C-alpha cells in the first residue's frame, strides 16, 4: 500500500 504523511507520499509494502 501507499500511505501519505506530512502532505507527502510514501511507499511501504502492500
Amino acid at each position: 500500500r501507499v500511505r501519505t504523511r506530512k502532505g507527502r507520499r510514501i511507499r511501504i509494502p502492500p
